């Protein structure tokens, strides 16, 4: 393997070691006199890193200086990350890249991943053939239009898919080669960004026309044209009106979903179903109630939907128990504001009385449960947190909306609030709670960086064609069945993150049996242990050796 | 013409250009989609850097940006250095990569340069062939015994070279890929770096045995044998003894130098011949007195010599009028401590009495001008600085080795202490001084970065094949006529360091046209405009067109 | 889209297009200058080719002329192939190719394919992983112990999965980057190479221990390794022992068959069924006796049984209608000579008289059809022919053993001395006979390059996993069921050579049905219309654009 020599194997990330590359491999492959003589190990290099980080002080910083490290060395950079995924996942994924997004034109050293604009419409198959890499595996793309809840931030969005593709190698051990990153540019409404001469993208607003549909119908085709119809194309951040259309457009044709619609909606239920084991709360007297209606709740909802039917529910009886609250107020039959297909399941007879704010709504209603998902900042407040707590023993607060600063409320006022009876999750990370009386609550983070690496993986080594809901409904039971009791009652939702990797593989497995059984796999020949195929097909970040294979001839 | 296509072209810091790629070359060099759809101009690029520079704090995490940048975007690398060389002279060379070289091994990101170890002795010439340039021009190495006055720092004082040559190109417009920094590596005797873990060197004391000159040997023969036997290299940072005699041994057989001796002693001498503009003082009552006798010290007074014999003077007289103090004390006929041959011509009876410390020196002495050149710290203490300023009118102060932390006193203590009655130069920056009376003086940098650039340049374009003294003589004078009367007043000793670009390709051309006048030049045809040749070929910063030359047949 | 640009785009026969490249290309892949101001058309080119070769006398001189071509402009190689298959298969192919082989290393220029010999083993994957395509899907392998009736070649058997492959592409539309010709090196026994100074191979007699056995195990896991499991490998040119027992070892594990045994036994039986056609004869009166009982007489009886299995008969009754006549005489059961178990199901009881020679054979026996494949020269004797003629009114007569000296008997001896009453098919090719009363003869090909090419492009473009006997039953259907009633009347048991491209394609067409129907393709999406996928599919000898895609941004 690696047909290039000298300089050019220091250049390319993929293949350099730095000074780890091996005495033999140096005078081999010509790279002797480029490097300093001494040999170091991958341990002295990740301590040096380390070393470095801890000097450091802000995340954006550590943010430049760890991706620059994907630029470098590709290995180090993720044995880095393996080394403690927890403490550096609030640099590299949310809140740290809402940051570096914000800013992704200020930060700019070198690109990372595959660009199509509007302005290429027609030639994005020779975009796409540019790409160095032959065996595309999986792709995360984004329009740059729903950024977490930061709103439309254009190309300056790329850091989204590139931060989301580390996580499938770092959670899941998913080839580093095998992943692109795409940013599809058809210009942005961000005013600021029109005007920012570091902007990356082109200076124009949306373009909404039917040239926008051609340009990702032209993306999809261009992709899977050279690496195969059962590429894994994974849609993240686009707007709420795109996002369902192109799911429901794509999810027959091709190997795709939609991690803000489906793989939020698989953390979000399986939260909610470690809840249920710490509450035994009988499901007749569930009433839920989401803060938002778009990408995120709708996707729970049914998820959630989908559970209750295969637990004795009808689909009627289960959507009953749902309610949801947008822009405009309560979701009821006959309001003002529109309410589309996807909705009218969950749109009701109006009650007794219409609730203004979402704390009339909780008291109102008297829901049991209440999911944040609206990406407008801290709606879920002291008021609102209250009377969950008045109206339930053991109310369940999800803060889902990232990035920290758009979180419905924290981890600190919902413990505090509710005495430490409720049950808590976030999107973005909040660290453990201490109360007066002495309790320590560790809250969970309901990010969908628990399903996707999962997914990806098993979708990716079935070969699967297309990926169905059912399929996120066991990746939700797949998650919640790693929490041991121990780890319930210190009022973890959520296996630590510290355990991402672990999790992650065994979601996959899971996933992988499910597939089988279901028809869903089609690898030849069909591997007799599942459990042990996934583990020896996962990337590691050991260094390889590049010497050239020598031996005598008698 | 290009060779190169596709990623390469990006991974590749001499050919990448970022946004900067028209929309033309990614579509034809196969880069379309591997940039964002943003197309920039150098300009912006630049404004990018600075934006983030000025948000930095701490002199070396500048060091580490800029320079990451000559391994990214090598022509912006350029571009911003020549923005504002004076702010950045202080974080890319003195004092800061002395800083940098102290803790190269931690700051280590990709290598730098040409290593070639004791280890490899007998196989140098396979190490030169791994050099990815084929037009090498210049080199410059360094063994790493004595980096500034900061002692051994073996392998880790390859920063020296780097920096230096970043200077030829940023200060006299010489190509960067004809440049080539070498470090040779026989071990270090510096405890410390033995038992540092991040070292990038052998692990081994010096090699002071025959196999270290047969090394060096073997490295300049190496070195000719690829690339030329005219090809300029300069020593860099050699101790004392191999310092004078490599010089000794090769300044006849190859097209060599010594910075420390040879350039450091041209830019002394330039601003002694400032001083002598400014205070119309008779070379009879120049009664000089240096700190130090080694590389600097002999360099400097050697030239000095040169100078007052072309101004009337017998070699004999000329050197009773100089004094060397090291750190044995006065060099006297008969001192116990050592006396060479080099160090002989200045080594005079014994005075009345014989001085135990420097001051003494100055107060039975009774120089004009003092020279600090001992890389030992503050040496020149406020008591020597007001024996100056008793003894002299307007004494003479120059305090040149470096960094500043090893300088022998600051400006602010000349200036205060003489009542800014002296001359003062110093090897390191130093900022300008206010005294109680509001009197302003900008100290100039008597620092050899004002020497190698031009010289390098003259040396190169000529083809030249050795380099004499007088070469340096000139230097020395083309430095200082580039003074202008009204910055003689404002106490400036040498031209702006704002303007070293323009200083260096001046003191290029007043070089080659000594060189051409004393038949040291072998270029063809003899270009009639000297002036206007060393200028038409300097290396720009300007992005060049990467484009294939396409036309129509008629 | 091409990787490459500059000279090397001249170098490799692929890409190479001589002065057809345009202008354009020229000018953006930096060619301008490196070839003439000519731009030419393929056409010309082809031109050119056809007006030397014209002017060649011998063969071989043709051969290499030819051959030489596919390692310099690649695309030219097949336009030239087919422009006038039918002249040139001579020439490539049967008989010539047998005259290359004996002295391939006597017109060596440039090596063609992948070794792998005995003394790489345990070290095979890194020889796969040297070849420079990335997307193999079929593999010709030999080891040259049986080529054609020529013996054990080693080495210089290469020439045969060459040949081979060039046919795959020529008259399948296979791409050609996707074959790999293998030879695999054990040693030879020929006593005659061993002392050849310009052989090509290990010199020692064929390891013939386990070691064989595991390496031809290696190599099989090693190309699946790289390449997929599905990789399609085509046995070719084995020793009788190892030919059965490999196919037989790997049939149910890999995509592979033994063209000896399976290609030739479809061949056959499409002859035969086309025989049936002309003289309409009950295949209860069919009396058929094989000169020879090893790879292709078993592998034919095989395919005349099932032929005569699914159109009425039993097994039993099927075999004993089929008799075999080796080296030591009759198989009959209790012979002195070995008989195995493939042999067993033709071995019948002796005879009222057993016969010496194959003469005494056909008189005693009284057989309707004659098939020789005992690659041993011609066994058909005059004699041998005048009695099939005595005996039958219409003789079947079948001398399939390659190259032209090795067959049983000419088209001229079997039309001339059975008065234009037989029915005629031979391995190599005759030309047309004229009998005394003007009849004119075209005898037909019975040789495997009717079916390789149409079968390889249907389990490629199928995906499929193993090949079944029926896979070939059915091949043989397809071939035959091309000739038109007018061809029938010539004397034709086999379509036209002149038309084996679109003979081959729609054998393929045939073939893909068929693996659907029985579920033995996997291909995703599955094409409607198989026909059309097919043709669409395949290789095309024209010149494709290189240009880099140039457009203008709105
Ligand atoms: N101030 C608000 N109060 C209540 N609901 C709001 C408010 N602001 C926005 N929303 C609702 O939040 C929902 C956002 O939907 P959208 O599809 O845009 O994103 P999402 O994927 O659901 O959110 P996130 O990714 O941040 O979890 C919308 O239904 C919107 O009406
Ligand atoms: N403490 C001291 N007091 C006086 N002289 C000293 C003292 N320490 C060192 N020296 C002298 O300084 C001289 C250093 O010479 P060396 O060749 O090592 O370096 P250099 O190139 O002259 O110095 P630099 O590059 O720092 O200007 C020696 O002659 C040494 O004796
Ligand atoms: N002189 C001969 N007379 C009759 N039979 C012979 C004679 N010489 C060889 N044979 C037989 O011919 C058969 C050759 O079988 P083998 O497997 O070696 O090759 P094949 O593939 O059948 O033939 P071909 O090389 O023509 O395709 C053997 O059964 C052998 O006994
Ligand atoms: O430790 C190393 O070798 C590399 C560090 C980096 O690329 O930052
Ligand atoms: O401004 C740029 O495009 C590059 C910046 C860098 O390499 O740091
Ligand atoms: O969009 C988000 O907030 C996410 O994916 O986590
Ligand atoms: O050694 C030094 O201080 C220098 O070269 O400037
Ligand atoms: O072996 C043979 O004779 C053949 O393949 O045609
Ligand atoms: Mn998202
Ligand atoms: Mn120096
Ligand atoms: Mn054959």
């Amino acid at each position: 393997h690696i047909k290039e020599k000298g300089k050019p194997l220091m250049l390319n990330p993929r293949t350099n070691k730095g000074m780890a590359f091996t005495l033999q491999e140096r005078q081999m492959l010509g790279l002797q006199g480029l490097l300093p003589p001494k040999i170091e190990t991958q341990d002295i290099q990740a301590l040096r890193f380390h070393r470095n980080l801890k000097k450091m002080t802000s995340p954006l910083e550590k943010y430049i200086y760890i991706m620059g490290i994907q630029e470098r060395n590709e290995k180090l950079f993720y044995r880095i990350l393996q080394d403690d995924i927890e403490s550096l996942m609030p640099i590299v994924y949310t809140p740290t890249v809402g940051l570096a997004c914000s800013q992704y034109g200020h930060i700019f050293r070198r690109p990372k991943g595959l660009f199509i604009s509007i302005s290429d419409r027609g030639h994005v198959r020779s975009i796409v053939d540019n790409w160095p890499e032959n065996h595309v595996k999986a792709v995360v793309v984004t329009d740059g239009e729903r950024i977490l809840g930061l709103g439309d931030l254009g190309v300056y969005g790329m850091g989204i898919p590139v931060g989301k593709l580390c996580l499938y190698t770092a959670c899941a051990g998913i080839r580093p080669d095998q992943c692109l990153p795409v940013c599809i540019d058809v210009g942005t409404d961000n005013i600021a960004l029109l005007k920012d001469p570091f902007y990356m993208g082109l200076y124009q607003k949306r373009d909404r026309t039917q040239q926008y549909d051609d340009l990702i119908d032209e993306f999809m085709k261009a992709i899977t044209d050279r690496y195969g119809r059962n590429t894994l194309i994974q849609f993240e951040d686009f707007g709420n009106h795109n996002a369902f259309r192109f799911l429901r457009k794509y999810r027959e044709k091709y190997c795709t979903f939609n991690d803000d619609i489906q793989g939020t909606a698989a953390v979000a239920l399986a939260g909610l179903l470690a809840a249920q084991k710490v509450i035994s709360k009988p499901i007749s007297e569930h009433k839920i109630l989401f803060l938002g209606a778009g990408e995120a709740a709708l996707g729970i909802a049914n998820l959630i939907v989908m559970s209750m039917v295969e637990n004795g529910l009808s689909e009627q009886e289960a959507q009953k128990k749902i309610w949801m609250f947008d822009k405009y107020g309560l979701l009821v039959k006959g309001r003002k504001a529109k309410i589309d297909s996807y909705q009218e399941p969950f749109t009701h007879s109006a009650p007794e009385s219409i609730p203004d704010t979402f704390e009339d709504a909780v008291n109102i209603l008297k829901p049991s449960t209440i999911i944040g998902v609206a990406g407008a900042g801290r709606l879920f407040t002291p008021d609102v947190i209250r009377a969950m707590a008045s109206i339930n023993e053991r109310p369940v607060i999800f803060a889902l909306s990232n990035p920290t600063a758009q979180a419905e409320c924290t981890a600190e006022e919902a413990y505090t609030l509710t005495e430490g009876r409720c049950l808590f999750a976030s999107g973005s990370p909040f660290g453990p709670v201490k109360l007066t009386d002495g309790r320590v609550f560790t809250p969970g983070q309901g990010n969908n960086v628990y399903i996707f690496p999962g997914v990806a993986l098993a979708v990716i080594l079935c070969n699967t064609r297309h990926i169905s809901d059912s399929v996120f409904l066991e990746a939700a039971k797949a998650l919640t069945s790693q929490l041991t009791d121990e780890e319930l009652a210190q009022g973890r939702l959520y296996p630590p993150l510290a355990n991402i990797q672990e999790v992650s593989i065994n979601i996959a497995i899971k996933v992988t049996e499910y597939l089988y059984a279901n028809k869903m796999a089609f690898v030849y020949p069909e591997p007799e242990d599942k459990a042990k195929y996934v583990k020896e097909q996962t990337w590691r970040s050991e260094y390889d050796s590049l010497l050239p294979d020598v031996y005598e001839w008698p």
